[PDB]
């Protein structure tokens, strides 16, 4: 069974993406939600660098969507997979 | 809020780090509901017993897996309920 190779090839990229503290905060809080570049760092006490080099990772492997208003850079969970997965880290941690 | 957001991301993010591969991945998806043997997982997974004995350490590890040992050979199984959650879920999303 080697589909499982392809499978865990697409799921691994997901996971990785999603295997990181302040990536796994920030994808955590734009489930349901829509925030900006500043929301993110305030909420998450981050300098906008370092959470650009996140947000640079979640945008390249497609996790996220990015929205341009004004100066605000608003961004919001892409995949149907990052949303489940992160509804169940949800239940699972946050409740 | 924020702080015990921490203190919940830490342990989500550590199960994530150990799921965050390709070969471990395949042995949590081998593994829900379902024991296996060491060597039905070096043998559906083919790579050596030791590469499966570094990724099986690293599951024990962090917990993602329970073990019993009976007549020499070691059986393996999915440890808690968010592993097994996490793992069904992955499954559902990305082989069906």
């Amino acid at each position: 069974l080697q589909e499982m190779e392809k499978n865990s090839a697409k799921a691994v990229v997901l996971l990785k993406a999603m295997a990181n503290e302040r990536r796994l905060q920030i994808l955590c809080m734009l489930l349901d939600n829509e925030l900006s570049v500043g929301e993110l760092s305030s909420r998450l006490e981050l300098s906008q660098s370092a959470l650009s080099q996140h947000l640079a990772w979640l945008r390249r492997d497609g996790l996220v969507n990015t929205r341009k208003e004004a100066q605000t850079v608003f961004y919001t969970l892409s995949s149907t997979e990052v949303k489940a997965m992160i509804e169940l880290l949800h239940r699972l941690y946050c409740q």
